[PDB]
């Protein structure tokens, strides 16, 4: 399972079990009636026909000859998809690359015999589809690479404008349709039938693909990806029958709008990679200007809807009469479909034909176009105008550009870099929003966190809305946050909220709160519902050992953040990392930063939990590089599909964003709330740079000391001490702090929380599976509570090289926890011996939750744990007690679970 | 609702298997179990006592499922 | 009145904005007609677009024109408030010369076109120069504007002279002037007559104008206490940083200013039959 989108990759590159996922998956779509079937897909291109017009004539829905070509499809496309990830697959279409040259077609499709992508039956016509393929197919290539498919790609791709695109890019996507389909009545020649033929999605998800190549450029260019100025009319109109309520798809029925199109991320499914050829995005762009260098002599055409799909070759010819081979274009069209024409022009290359004649420009030639249909049966020339003839240059001067940004666009530039008239408006726009009482105000939005607990509608309960220890810890902050920020633009700001990358060596705290003095409001907030101002104890929190890995203190932590993968293990080191900075600056402070009820007001609050949001953000698309995208659903997502209260119940900050986009889903992608960093970098290292400091770790073994931590309902700090094999000489393993306070709502984590003891351990010199086990100390901001609920640290060790394996150790005896899952499929696990009165049986996967309460059989070992062992696979496990009795000695019950990334 | 002296509270979907240990949180009622009342929806439900002691009382853990045909 | 080079250089400066164009298929309408087209809001309100020919009649060749002709809507679209991504129509009218409208068939809808650039905007301008002074609202009171009062209060508190704030305090309370060596001393402060708020408006401006001489931006910032009260204002409440607005030093008697504050708060209900100062 992966969590992130349905990724779509190379066909080539075809991997035994996804390929049975797909063919099963597709199997299934094929066989269901409903209207999420596969004959109910297929009849949304072509025949039977959809779309009604107001008329009631009834025509093929597909967009063909129109800018909105792309979006269509793409929809279609995705709609496949959804099915065939409804029947189980793995989600995703495989994307047949067909630009590059190919002896044959894709096996996938090829293989006859239980194979669902051979072909599939076409209910109406009562046949199954067809395919013939012409030899023409294979491009003949001078350079290898220099085939048409390629060439007439890589003409759209060099065009900036998505209108001058659209045209070059939907002219190439017919060309597999005609040579696939050929001749047969069948297959993807024909608009009507094409649909039909399993090869069109793998088609299609290609020339999306390619859509989505160019939007990459786009950006690299820096030009507009996502929207288009032209054809601005055309965007806004839905396609249909998307935009159908019918449409069981939800999301394709969001995004009916060519508006909404163009994200393909919020469609959910990515691919595995943009490159184009081998060629990088940087490196394609290069190519492409490169081709721009020579001058060039292209034929422009004309198209309009000829009523029928035909082939169109043309030569250029001399005045003598000798010809060559001037190029190739398809149409793809039937009867009943929609009435189309381009505004401009389609360009075809003419100058290699040319150089070959030996022609020059402004030498008189000729053009001579035959137009076949696919039967061969010749088409009148009438159908097309005669094609134009154009010279464009090479080179450029004082070329002015036009790209538009700065729409909504803020952004939260470093503390640091911050200048003197930077500091200003922050200042000011703090300030003004400070003052304001209103449900807009200060004092209220700090109000959504800590006290006043708001949340529940009327519960007259009270209720601590911020959600801390739960999976969604990040996301509530990460919406709150800009909550803040989107408060004070509206406030009269100009920059976002800065952020400060505390990990870096800390001289000492920023001036942006040290200046006291002159009023300033970053300083400190007065609360003004209650009184109190916002005081801070803070702590010393520095001593610099080294810098550029092994950092020792807060560093560590958030390196240790990225270290993790999988997004549930890597919550809990995300707050816990954020959970330290809260106890220095707060302090001891009753109403401190470190008071989770109150640390909201506190002008510092507001901001750092910024700082932190950019920590997150590095890791989120760095997982990315890791081809382990994890964002939105993932493990435990169910808490996710909720919005985040209180921003929804209505009494919110009302800020458009806010109030609509509470849901976790949508707030996974900070894009979409109109602020960016300044850099990507932590502690002065860029991504690149950082993942360099990663790969240190993981080269040294490491001792983990796990913990399961439970609300407390309370904030506190632990001393983690490691006992001694001498006297009991404790020793000062490290510390860790858990935010909480009174009637905060229960959490538990899932996931184990990652501790590295390794050096603390080694002095002492024991080892983790055997006999090690230590006695902590925590306290509350002031004072002593009890250190009783550890619960037993669930020692951990994760290997240097080959890692991602990460062996559990969990214990035996005198062990305290509820299910752990350590999840991360494809971890190890094992247990404690410690305490040799108990033996290694701990009978196993017992059964379910009500075996779990220990029902242990009469002395029936059903094996599974033993002594120092392993396990790999995944699924649901647990361990019990060897006998009944043994069970209630320490209630040794540990439900471990083992799921997905 | 039997047994009159407890009343229609019980928790509800507390969360996972650990919470259905009886954790339930400080009064904070987690409503969506009432009295005679009723529930639609599919997916992976849960019923825990009103109270973290009322749980004791008898143990009410049950821990009910609803999936597909 | 431009040669070439002028002329050149003109057309640039125009290309420097951005434009938002309206486009025209044509082909033979088989006579002359006029158009005329108006952009409309949804509103319904429209405004006159603009205007073309087409001269034409029996008998001519047959033509259409390769590409579309353009017409720069921009000036309409402002004048109507309209943004380019704002959903607005063009409603066309084609006249034949003799006035006989003809069917809009004759012509496909309009295309829109987007032409640049944009900017990001400096908050550049700058309003009103010190004209004459204004007091503005203690709550839409700025950072920076704060420092204007606390520095012309301040300045004004250690003046001594007739013209210092120990002076101005000095003609409504304690000590009592007002008498020509009446030795007698009388509150000049004016309360309970008819003139009440006439002496004490001129008062608060001769306290006013006693700051800006000091060194004064703005006026005094009022305090709209009507309103629901969630606290007293942070500009007395600061008392640290030693915040001129919140006391002062008598300095001839001795004793600085105190006070006791009062709840003066809970809000029943607003808008009307609210409770309390309203
Ligand atoms: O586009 Cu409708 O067919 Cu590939
Ligand atoms: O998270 Cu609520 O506190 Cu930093
Ligand atoms: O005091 Cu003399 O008036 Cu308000």
């Amino acid at each position: 399972s992966m969590a992130g989108h349905g990724v779509r990759k190379e066909i080539n590159t075809l991997t035994t079990a996804e390929v049975d996922n797909l063919k099963d998956a597709m199997r299934a779509v094929m066989a269901d009636h409903g209207p999420n079937g596969y004959q109910a897909i297929a009849a949304f291109h072509g025949n039977p026909p959809m779309c009604p017009m107001p008329d009631g004539k009834n025509y093929s829905c597909c967009t063909h000859g129109m800018a909105t070509f792309p979006h269509w499809h793409r929809l279609y496309t995705k709609q496949m998809e959804d099915a065939l990830t409804a029947h189980g697959a793995r989600v995703g279409l495989p994307y047949w690359d067909g630009t590059t040259a190919f002896t044959a077609l894709p096996t996938f499709v090829t293989d006859e015999e239980d194979n669902p992508f051979h072909h599939g039956h076409i209910d109406y016509l009562g046949v199954d589809t067809t395919r013939s393929p012409r030899d023409k197919l294979f491009n003949d290539p001078e350079r290898g690479s220099e085939s048409f498919f390629y060439r007439q790609v890589l003409l759209a791709l060099e065009q900036t404008d998505f209108c001058q695109f659209e045209v070059q890019f939907e002219i190439t996507h017919n060309a597999i349709h005609s040579w696939t389909g050929g001749l047969t009545p069948y297959g993807m020649s024909t608009l009507e039938y094409t649909t039909y033929d399993p090869l069109f999605w793998l088609h299609h998800a290609n020339t999306d693909r390619i859509w989505a190549i160019w939007q990459a450029l786009q950006e690299y260019r820096g030009l507009p990806y996502d929207h288009a100025n032209c054809e601005i009319q055309a965007m806004k109109r839905p396609l249909r029958p998307f935009s159908d309520p019918i449409n069981h798809n939800a999301f394709t029925h969001s995004n009916a709008k060519p508006t909404d199109v163009f994200e393909y991320s919020r469609f959910n499914f990515q691919y595995d990679n943009l490159r184009f050829h081998g060629m990088t995005i940087k490196k394609l762009e290069h190519e492409l200007e490169k081709q721009k260098e020579e001058d060039r002599t292209f034929a422009a055409f004309l198209l309009h809807g000829i009523k029928k799909s035909a082939d169109v070759s043309f030569d250029v010819c001399n005045h003598d009469g000798e010809c060559h081979f001037a190029g190739t274009f398809a149409i793809l069209g039937g009867e009943h479909e929609m009435p189309w024409s381009f505004d401009r022009l389609f360009r075809y290359d003419i100058t290699q034909v040319l150089k070959q004649m030996h022609l020059e420009y402004d030498s008189d030639f000729t053009f001579h176009m035959r137009i076949i249909d696919t039967s061969g049966k010749q088409l009148p020339s009438d159908l097309i105008k005669m094609p134009t003839v154009e010279h464009s240059p090479g080179g450029k001067h004082h070329e002015k550009h036009h790209e538009d940004h700065h729409e909504d666009i803020l952004v939260r530039k470093n503390i640091h870099s911050l200048s003197h008239h930077e500091a200003e408006e922050l200042r000011d726009a703090l300030y003004k929003l400070q003052n304001d009482e209103s449900h807009g105000g200060y004092e209220h939005i700090a109000g959504f966190h800590g006290y006043p607990n708001l949340c529940p509608e009327k519960g007259d309960e009270k209720y601590p809305c911020c959600v801390h220890g739960m999976s969604i810890f990040p996301h509530w902050h990460r919406l709150h946050t800009i909550q803040f920020e989107r408060a004070l633009k509206k406030h009269g700001s100009h920059l976002g909220i800065p952020y400060w990358d505390w990990t870096q060596t800390i001289s000492s705290l920023p001036t942006f709160f040290a200046d006291s003095g002159n009023n300033n409001p970053f300083f400190k907030y007065h609360i003004r519902s209650i009184n109190q101002d916002t005081v801070r104890d803070v702590n010393e929190a520095i001593f610099q050992q080294t810098k550029f890995g092994e950092f020792s203190s807060i560093f560590y932590l958030a390196l240790q953040a990225l270290e993790e993968d999988n997004y549930c293990d890597f919550e809990v080191q995300y707050e816990i990392l954020h959970n330290e900075v809260h106890a220095l600056i707060g302090g001891a402070e009753k109403y401190s930063m470190s008071t989770l009820e109150y640390s909201a007001f506190d002008p510092y609050f507001m901001i750092h939990h910024a700082s932190l949001d950019k920590i997150w953000i590095i890791w989120q698309e760095l997982q990315k590089r890791r081809v382990k995208p994890a964002h939105a659903g993932s493990c435990a997502g169910d808490i996710m599909h909720v919005p985040l209260h209180p921003f929804n119940y209505e009494s919110v900050n009302n800020d458009d964003f806010t109030r609509e986009n509470s849901l976790p889903n949508a707030v996974v992608d900070s894009h979409r709330f109109n602020y960016k960093y300044d850099n990507l970098n932590l502690h002065g290292h860029n991504i690149e740079e950082l993942e360099e400091v990663l790969r240190s770790l993981r080269l040294k073994s490491r001792v983990f000391a796990g913990f399961v931590l439970s609300g407390i309902r309370t904030t506190a700090v632990v001393k983690v001490y490691i006992k001694s094999g001498t006297d009991s000489d404790d020793e000062y393993a490290g510390s860790f702090v858990i935010l909480g306070g009174a009637k905060e709502m229960p959490w538990a984590y899932e996931r184990l929380y990652r501790f590295d003891i390794t050096e603390t351990v080694h002095n002492l010199n024991l080892t983790d599976d055997h006999v090690k086990f230590r006695f902590d100390l925590k306290k509350y901001d002031h004072t002593e509570l009890d250190a009783s609920v550890l619960p037993a640290p669930i020692i951990v060790r994760r290997p240097n090289n080959a890692v991602f394996d990460i062996i559990e150790i969990p214990i035996g005896k005198d062990v305290n926890l509820p299910p752990k899952v350590v999840v991360k499929r494809g971890t190890k696990i094992m247990f404690m011996s410690v305490d040799e009165a108990v033996t290694t049986p701990m009978l196993n996967l017992g059964s379910y939750t009500a075996m779990f309460k220990c029902k242990v059989p009469p002395f029936s070992f059903h094996a599974f744990e033993l002594g120092k062992m392993y396990s790999v696979e995944s699924g649901d496990y647990f361990m019990t007690a060897s006998t009944t009795e043994l069970c209630n000695d320490n209630n040794l019950r540990i439900h471990v679970h083992v799921d997905d990334e």
